[PDB]
């Protein structure tokens, strides 16, 4: 609590704005002002400095002051507080607007005794705050708009009657965004006024009785967002963007003079990755690879996208058969470009993972060993106090899923609040596996980036400093999310997030917890002895929370659309092969539950879900959209279609291990209505049968439907499979 140092630094912010003018008792009414500003967010008198205000108590009629002269006469009437209109040249208070404001006060000591008085200069105040100060920095915004429509739309209308006017109190709907834009006056003025019955202490009581919703607004406002509001106003400031960068950038100063040629290099192809030259690409391939080349449709394959297909087009014009799809499956990992930050996301960090070619795995390890080296040095310094850093950021990179209706479907500038708040639900902890490069002033995002990090270090972060004002983190950092809102910047939509970095382990811990957890709840509710490690967190990447709260809510669907005795039959075999529920966030070819089960690296499986007879794990990414398979839930009951398709066919020959999607009985069911249900069921037996299964258990019963009347025989089989097994 060194806040002494508030105060003197209230005292010194006082210093500068506050110019005293009166008769000759400076002193009873220089201290008067002194306490009537106490009462006063500290920050809030340095962000009017910060746009050059100034306050200025003097005597009489203060319409007489010079500051106020040049006033249009109209404005020399306004309203209190309670909107009955009065006359400056009879008022005490007034906040002359524009891009030189000024406050004038009325002299005086019993704002004490008369806290009408004082109120009315706080709501001048709150009116500076919301009118001169927070519009510079495009707030208040959709989060105070949630305030007032909480008040509006309320059981008792006390609220609205205390801090709306009619104009508002009338309005049919809630309020819009747009609202909120061509009625710019009357939300500062709601503002203003809960700022003010907040600030001034008799009257902050009123506000928490008849408007709890502005009074805990205002509260956390006052107590801790403002100084993110100050942030972000000094954000905008040249010479404070450029002071920062500057401290920064010589705290580093030895860090740089002291970089090699290497050391340079590594930074940069940290940056810029590099794309796979046609050239080298050729000169690997025995003639018979390149005319299987020239001899392949690539045009014709799956697992590759338009760039890598593309690309591989381009190899023929520069110089489905089992064998040449394994052909591809090689290629495909030869033409990905070389860029570390991905390999690590890929990863999560675990880069012996041997999802790729042992020699280029080994470049990996010694470029990031490498680069873990020169990012020694540590950002605190005692140049500067609390920092932060930003970053703009592609939510699909999060959740590709929910990334899909993020930004409004009809105006593209706005952001889709249905899709903001499931976005926000769980989005607790995030974890960093790479290298994360960021702004040391907030900038500009591309488009498809709508998510702005304002992140604030540790003084224990290590990093590194580029020229162009940037700087790159160590990996491994942990973050708590303090808040996630919606924003407007530059007639666009955002969604800030502000995070605090922590230590990694911080957030590992808060993940492992929530795997002992979710095991003692499921294994009580399935039956399985009390310590089975069935469900497992694989997560390593910066939606890390959701991965884990979402696991949750996948097994409770699960269990709500399948029959209790069918699950634990099945996930009792599974648990018996030391199977496993994966939930990661890295991509699956790097979950060993699938990779120390291949023959072949090629032969990996990247997508939504995956089930691995070998391992009887089904492993479900998070990140990913799962080829328009509504969400997680369909995606995981899919992957328990095949778990299933396993236990039957396992009860079939009991002696073996094969699938009961291989009975002639099934193939032939599928030769039928093997087209009847999705693309991706018509893709294969197994597929079918999962496909099926999956809408059979949909929660959707409309879904359930479409199977029972367009592939009737399957419906009879997977039920006729179901009583089998639970049954045996
Ligand atoms: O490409 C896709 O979108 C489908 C990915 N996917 C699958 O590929 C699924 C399971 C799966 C596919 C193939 C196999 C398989 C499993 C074991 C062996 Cl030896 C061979 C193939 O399991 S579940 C799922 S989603
Ligand atoms: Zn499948």
């Amino acid at each position: 609590e060194r806040n002494k140092t508030q105060e003197e630094h209230l005292k010194e912010i006082m210093k500068h704005i506050v110019k005293i003018e009166v008769k000759g008792e400076e002193a009873v009414k220089k201290e008067a002002a002194e306490k009537l500003l106490e009462k006063v967010p500290s920050d809030v008198l340095e962000m009017y400095k910060a746009i050059g205000g100034k306050i200025y108590i003097v005597d009489g009629d203060i319409t007489k002051h010079i500051s106020l002269e040049a006033l249009s006469e109209d404005k020399k009437k306004i309203k209190d507080i309670y909107g009955k209109d009065a006359l400056l040249h009879e008022h005490y208070v007034y906040a002359k607007e524009g891009y030189e404001p000024v406050l004038v006060i009325q002299s005086s000591e019993d704002y004490v005794e008369n806290t009408e008085k004082a109120l009315n200069v706080y709501y001048e105040i709150g009116k500076i705050l919301s009118r001169d100060i927070l519009s510079k920095i495009n707030q208040p915004y959709q989060k105070f708009l949630d305030v007032l429509n909480t008040i509006k739309n309320a059981s008792d209308s006390d609220g609205q009657d205390l801090l709306f006017t009619n104009q508002l109190k009338e309005h049919p709907t809630d309020f819009s965004v747009e609202f909120l834009e061509q009625n710019s006056n009357e939300v500062q003025e709601v503002f203003a006024k809960a700022f003010a019955y907040y600030i001034e202490p008799q009257h902050r009581d009123v506000l928490q009785l008849y408007a709890p919703e502005a009074f805990n607004y205002m509260d956390k406002f006052n107590e801790q967002e403002i100084n993110l509001s100050l942030e972000e106003l000094k954000d905008q400031r040249m010479l404070s963007r450029y002071e920062k960068w500057e401290k920064i950038k010589q705290h580093y100063q030895h860090w740089s003079d002291s970089l090699s040629e290497e050391g340079r290099g590594l930074l940069k192809k940290l940056q810029i990755p590099i794309e796979p030259k046609k050239d080298d690409i050729i000169h690997s391939l025995s003639q018979e690879e390149k005319e299987l080349l020239k001899r392949i449709q690539i045009d014709s394959s799956d697992f590759l996208s338009t760039e890598e297909k593309e690309f591989l087009k381009k190899l023929q014009i520069d110089i489905l058969s089992e064998k040449e799809k394994e052909f591809l499956k090689k290629l495909k990992l030869d033409i990905q470009p070389y860029d570390i930050n991905q390999r690590l996301q890929d990863t999560g960090g675990l880069i012996d993972s041997p999802s790729i070619n042992l020699d280029v795995r080994k470049q990996y390890k010694r470029d990031i060993q490498n680069i873990d080296a020169l990012l020694h040095q540590s950002i605190g310094s005692t140049l500067y106090n609390k920092i932060y850093l930003y970053e703009n950021m592609n939510i699909n990179n999060l959740t590709a899923t929910l990334g899909a209706d993020l930004v409004d479907s009809t105006d593209n500038t706005k952001i889709n609040r249905g899709i903001f708040n499931e976005f926000k639900k769980n989005f607790k902890y995030s974890i960093s596996s790479n290298y994360m490069i960021v702004d040391i002033n907030e900038r500009p995002a591309l488009d498809n980036e709508r998510l702005k990090w304002r992140i604030q270090l540790s003084p224990d972060t290590r990093a590194g400093y580029l020229e162009n004002g940037k700087l790159i983190l160590q990996r491994n950092i942990g973050l708590e999310i303090k808040d996630v809102q919606i924003i407007k910047q530059s007639e666009k939509e955002y969604i800030r997030i502000d995070a605090k970095v922590v230590p990694k382990s911080k957030i590992d811990t808060k993940i492992q917890e929530a795997q002992l957890n979710i095991n003692q709840e499921w294994n009580k509710a399935l039956g399985l002895p009390k310590y089975t490690k069935l469900i497992t967190f694989n997560v390593h990447n910066r939606y890390a929370s959701n991965i884990v709260e979402s696991a949750y809510l996948i097994l409770n669907e699960w269990k709500n659309n399948i029959q209790s005795d069918l699950i634990k039959k099945v996930t009792n075999y599974l648990v018996d092969g030391n199977g496993r529920f994966v939930f990661t966030d890295i991509t699956l070819p790097n979950i060993a539950e699938q990779y120390t089960h291949q023959d072949e690296i090629y032969e990996q499986v990247h997508s939504k879900g995956l089930y691995v007879p070998e391992s009887r794990s089904i492993l479900l990414h998070g990140p990913s959209k799962g080829v328009e398979l509504r969400n997680d839930s369909e995606g995981f009951i899919h992957e328990f279609g095949h778990a299933v398709d396993d236990y039957a066919g396992y009860l079939l020959d009991k002696n073996q291990s094969d699938l009961v999607t291989n009975s002639k009985k099934f193939i032939d069911i599928f030769k039928e209505e093997g087209s009847n249900l999705t693309s991706y069921g018509r893709t294969n037996e197994a597929e079918f049968f999962a496909e099926a299964f999956r809408l059979m258990h949909s929660t959707d019963h409309a879904e359930r439907l479409k199977v029972q009347k367009n592939a009737p025989k399957t419906f009879q089989f997977i039920n006729d499979q179901i009583k089998f097994i639970i049954n045996s």
